[PDB]
């Protein structure tokens, strides 16, 4: 399982392309380091959000890399949620940047 | 380019899990064969639709195969539009089942 648009049923939103907004946040600040679990880019609703974060690994990635993975998600057609494997050719369980619904902002 | 959720911007405006409904139509009628360009499963709006059809090849596929490809799209996380290559380890360039917005029902 490589790049995909899987996510929580809450990701089912018609209209706004939230992935684009999340990508723009990441690409606008490429200086930060993205470590596991850190929701460094997100779009908040009331008491919730669609957040981007690294998971399935103990490794960290550069802000430049995060920008690239989010651009990959937009180009793949994921409008709200999805995940991109961190390592080329590898399954997402070996490390992935995921954008998904979170029960807080 | 393999399985993906790319589609017209209109896809994102549509509400509901249209991909599931389209899959349901195809899987409920596996007897029909799908030839290039035939919009065999679709959910119409007023003057338009989200339709599924084979493209990028001269071949026709069985309804059982169309059901399989549409299930692949549902499992990939594509809520409304996307495409699945028909042939193993191939680029959608050699044949794909596409679900996309069409300006007619």
């Amino acid at each position: 399982l490589g790049i995909n648009c899987r996510g929580s049923s809450q990701c089912g939103l018609s209209g706004g392309n939230l992935m684009v907004r999340i990508r723009d946040q990441a690409c606008g600040n490429q200086g930060q380091t993205w470590c596991p679990g850190e929701r460094r880019a997100k779009v908040c609703g009331t008491g919730n959000s669609i957040s981007a974060y690294v998971q399935s690994t103990n490794n960290c990635i550069s802000g430049t890399e995060a920008c690239r993975h989010l651009t990959n998600l937009v180009n793949h057609g994921c409008r709200v949620c999805g995940s991109d494997p961190l390592y080329a050719g590898n399954d997402v369980s070996r490390g992935q940047l995921t954008v998904n619904y979170v029960n807080s902002c």
